[PDB]
């Protein structure tokens, strides 16, 4: 599997996850600076006020 890696709108990266790992995932959350968007391999588990979104297909995180 093979994910988007990158934050926010800058421009686009990716990256090869574990072996096995099927998922990727997109993360929003506020913070004081503004918008974040973090972007990753895997399914992390749900952290309060943190908006999570997962999925399992090839750079399906953007």
């Amino acid at each position: 599997r093979i994910c988007f890696n990158h934050q926010s709108s800058q421009p686009q990266t990716t990256k090869t996850c574990s072996p096995g790992e099927s998922s990727c995932y997109n993360k929003q959350w506020s913070d004081f600076r503004g918008t974040i968007i973090e972007r990753g391999c895997g399914c992390p588990t749900v952290k309060p006020g943190i908006k999570l979104s997962c999925c399992e297909s090839e750079v399906c995180n953007n």
